[PDB]
C-alpha cells in the first residue's frame, strides 16, 4: 500500500508528488497516458511558480532550458510596458514550454524516490474509514491513505466523486496550432501588428523551430470537443480575420479550445483532493492555467505530508480547499474580463479603450501584472500584522539568499533578533538568524509555501502562533 495515491502526471501532480517526497511519504504518480503529449499546450510560468521553483532549488535547471521576458501585453492583450516595483526579486516571465516543464518536474520527483507508472488509468475508486481504494482500466486494486485528483479537465477522479462542475460554458472557440506559412518573416510581422488593433486574440510566435505558434479565432461553438480542425478550416479562419491563409505548408498539430470556466465545487472529499484543472478549467488568457496547477500542489503537499507524518493541526487540510478555491474563482474571472476585453462588439471595445487609457498608469499596470502573476496571492491566516497571509519575497539576507534556506520544505523562522527560538518545533520548524535591509520587522514566521503566519517580536506572541500551523511541540 501507499501513502499518498496521485491521478495524473502532468506539471499539477508531479509538484505534489516532490512536494510530498520532502517529507518522506510513499508516493504513486497513476498517469493514463504512455507517451507523454508532445503538444505543447502552455508556454511559461509566471513571477510566483518562478519563486516556487526557487523555494525548492528547480529554477536553476528551468533557466537553462529556457529564457527570460520582461514585456507588458497580459492582460487582454493590452501592450504595455513591465512594471517597475513589483515587489518580487523575480521580476520576469519565464518562457518554457509545458513539455520541459512536465520533464524536469518528472526527473526532480522520480529523483525524489517517487513511483510514476504510465498507462495506469484510475476507472473506479471508493474510499472507508482507513484508505482509499482505486480500480484501475487493467484490473489492479491500490491502497492508500489520501488520494489526489491532478487529471485535467474531464477528470475521472472528480466525475467519481459527485463533485459539481458549476460555471459558465463554452461561448467564445478559438483555433491554435504551430505550423509553417508561405510567407515573408516581414509579411506577418507587418500584418499581425496592423490587424490586431481590432482583433486581439490573433498573432503568431515563432519559436526557434522554424515553424510558428499561431492563434485565429473560430465561428461557431464546436459540439464534437474532440475534432481537429482541418487545415482548410484554420485556413479560411485566417483570410475571415487577416485576409490571408499565410499558405500554411504543414501542421505539426492543430487544437480548438474553448472559453469554458468552471471550478469544482469541493476540494476535498474526505480522504480525497483534487488539484489543477481537475478542480478549475478557464481560458488560457493570462497564462494562470499552469501556473494555479503548481501553487495548489504548492499549497497541498506540506500539508498532507503533516498528516501522513501526524502532526499537523486539526483543521489544516480543510484550509485547502479554503485558501486555493477563492484564487481559482478570481482567476476564473478575469480570464471572463479579459475575454470580455477581446470581444469585437462595440460595447467591449468601447472598455477595452477604457482601459487602455487605464493601463497607463503605473499603479494600475502593477496591480494587473501583480494579479495574472498571483504574487499578491493572500490568505485569511489570523488578524494581527500587514503580512500575515502574504508570501514573503525572496529576502536578501547577510550571507546568500532567503529561498535557499526553504528547499527541504520545513517551516522557517526568519530571525533578525537572536532572542527567539522554537522549543518543541525544532523537528518541524528551522531557525534562521539573518540579517535584511528589506525586512522592516524583527522576525517573520514563513509556512513551507512562503506564506506569512506571524511578523513580530514577542516571543510569548510567537507561541501562540506556531502550534495553530505546526502543531503541538514535543
Ligand atoms: C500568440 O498569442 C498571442 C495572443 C493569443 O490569444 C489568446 C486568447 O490565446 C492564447 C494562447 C493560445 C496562449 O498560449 C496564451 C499564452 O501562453 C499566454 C498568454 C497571455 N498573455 C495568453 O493570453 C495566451 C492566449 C490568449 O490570450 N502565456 C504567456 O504569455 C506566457 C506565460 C509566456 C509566453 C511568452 C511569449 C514568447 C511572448 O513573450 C508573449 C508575451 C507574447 O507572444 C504574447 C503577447 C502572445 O503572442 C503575441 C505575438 O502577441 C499573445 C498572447
Ligand atoms: C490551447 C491551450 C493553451 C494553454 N496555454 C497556457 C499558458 O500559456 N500558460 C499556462 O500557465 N497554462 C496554459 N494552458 C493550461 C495548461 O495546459 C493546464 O493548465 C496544465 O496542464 C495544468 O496542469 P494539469 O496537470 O492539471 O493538466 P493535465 O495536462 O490535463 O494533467 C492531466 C493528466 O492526467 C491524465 N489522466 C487523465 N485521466 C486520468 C485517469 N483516470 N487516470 C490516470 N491519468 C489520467 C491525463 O492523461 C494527463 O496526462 C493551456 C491550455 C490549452 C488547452
Ligand atoms: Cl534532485
Ligand atoms: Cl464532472
Ligand atoms: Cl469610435
Ligand atoms: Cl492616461
Amino acid at each position: 500500500m501507499f501513502d499518498v495515491i496521485v491521478v495524473g502526471g502532468g506539471p499539477t501532480g508531479l509538484m505534489l508528488a516532490g512536494e510530498l517526497r520532502l517529507h518522506g511519504v510513499r508516493v504513486l504518480v497513476l498517469e493514463k497516458e504512455t507517451e507523454p503529449t508532445r503538444q505543447s499546450r502552455a508556454q511559461g510560468l509566471h513571477v510566483r511558480s518562478i519563486e516556487v521553483m526557487a523555494q525548492r532549488g528547480l529554477l536553476e535547471r528551468f533557466l537553462e532550458r529556457g529564457h527570460t521576458v520582461a514585456v507588458g501585453g497580459f492582460f487582454a492583450g493590452l501592450a504595455t510596458s513591465w512594471p517597475e516595483r513589483l515587489d518580487t526579486a523575480h521580476s520576469y516571465v519565464l518562457a518554457v514550454p509545458q513539455v520541459i516543464t512536465e520533464q524536469l518536474l518528472a526527473e526532480h520527483a522520480t529523483a525524489l524516490g517517487a513511483e510514476i507508472r504510465r498507462g495506469r488509468a484510475l476507472v473506479g475508486l471508493r474510499q472507508d474509514e482507513d484508505g482509499v481504494t482505486v480500480d484501475l482500466a487493467d484490473g489492479e486494486q491500490l491502497r492508500a491513505r489520501y488520494v489526489v485528483g491532478c487529471d485535467g479537465g474531464r477528470s475521472t477522479v472528480r466525475k467519481l466523486l459527485g463533485v459539481a462542475f458549476p460555471g459558465e460554458p463554452s461561448r467564445v472557440e478559438t483555433l491554435l496550432g504551430e505550423m509553417e506559412m508561405t510567407a515573408s518573416q516581414e509579411e506577418l510581422t507587418s500584418v499581425m501588428t496592423e490587424v490586431r488593433k481590432t482583433q486581439q486574440r490573433f498573432g503568431a510566435m515563432p519559436l526557434g523551430d522554424g515553424v510558428f505558434r499561431v492563434v485565429v479565432p473560430a465561428e461557431g461553438v464546436a459540439e464534437d470537443r474532440t475534432a481537429s480542425p482541418t487545415l482548410d478550416e484554420f485556413k479560411q479562419q485566417l483570410r475571415a480575420h487577416a485576409g490571408t491563409d499565410f499558405g500554411v505548408h504543414s501542421p505539426r498539430w492543430l487544437s480548438r479550445f474553448g472559453d469554458a470556466t468552471r471550478q469544482a465545487e469541493r476540494y476535498r472529499v474526505d480522504r480525497v483532493f483534487l488539484a489543477g484543472d481537475a478542480a478549475h478549467i478557464h481560458p488560457p488568457t493570462g497564462g494562470q492555467g499552469l501556473n494555479l496547477g503548481i501553487q495548489d500542489a504548492f499549497n497541498l503537499g506540506w500539508k498532507l505530508a503533516a498528516e501522513v507524518d501526524g502532526w499537523a493541526p486539526e483543521g489544516l487540510l480543510d484550509t485547502y480547499h479554503a485558501e486555493r478555491h477563492p484564487v481559482a474563482t478570481e482567476v476564473l474571472d478575469n480570464t471572463r474580463a479579459q475575454i470580455q476585453l477581446m470581444s469585437t462588439e462595440p460595447g467591449p471595445q468601447a472598455v477595452r479603450r477604457l482601459m487602455a487609457e487605464l493601463v497607463e498608469f503605473e499603479n494600475v499596470n502593477r496591480y494587473l501584472i501583480e494579479k495574472i502573476t498571483a504574487i499578491s496571492v493572500r490568505y485569511d491566516v489570523g488578524e494581527g500584522h500587514e503580512l500575515l497571509g502574504r508570501r514573503m519575497r525572496d529576502l536578501a539576507l547577510k550571507h546568500g539568499r532567503l529561498y535557499e534556506r526553504m528547499h527541504e520544505g520545513r517551516g522557517l523562522l526568519l530571525d533578525q533578533t537572536g532572542r527567539l527560538s522554537v522549543a518543541g518545533w525544532e523537528d518541524r520548524v528551522d531557525h534562521v538568524v539573518e540579517v535584511s535591509e528589506e525586512l522592516d520587522v524583527p522576525a517573520v514566521l514563513l509556512r513551507p509555501d512562503g506564506h506569512v503566519v506571524w511578523a513580530g517580536e514577542d516571543q510569548q506572541e510567537l507561541l501562540t502562533r506556531m502550534p495553530a500551523w505546526f502543531g503541538a511541540a514535543t
